[PDB]
């Protein structure tokens, strides 16, 4: 499923991302932009030999397990392939748990390299929440 900007915000404020563990709804939709677009089914090949997958963009390394890296540690206990569904709730419950574990939204790669340090509630201007 695609995206559109203020839908997808939307969705995720619905989804209690908005302000969770500190970081306002901003946050969680920019690292969701991938390629020039919002699609549940993204993944983003790493030159570290992670992945990224799906709406939130989870990384392979710690979260998930991919099914071809051995000794995954899979911390949100499911199988990278099904962060790719229509409904975004895995999804969403895997990055609320990056960042509670994680201690902080520094444990989200996307996050961290795409959007720290940025305006970030440009993200949700303009849309109805």
């Amino acid at each position: 499923k695609v995206f559109g900007r203020c839908e997808l915000a939307a969705a995720m404020k619905r989804h209690g991302l908005d302000n969770y563990r500190g970081y306002s709804l901003g946050n969680w939709v920019c690292a969701a932009k991938f390629e020039s677009n919002f699609n549940t089914q993204a993944t983003n090949r790493n030159t570290d030999g992670s992945t990224d997958y799906g709406i939130l963009q989870i990384n392979s390394r710690w979260w998930c397990n991919d099914g071809r890296t051995p000794g995954s540690r899979n911390l949100c206990n499911i199988p990278c392939s099904a962060l790719l569904s229509s409904d975004i709730t895995a999804s969403v419950n895997c990055a609320k748990k990056i960042v509670s574990d994680g201690n902080g939204m520094n444990a989200w790669v996307a996050w961290r390299n795409r959007c720290k340090g940025t305006d970030v509630q440009a993200w949700i201007r303009g849309c109805r929440l």
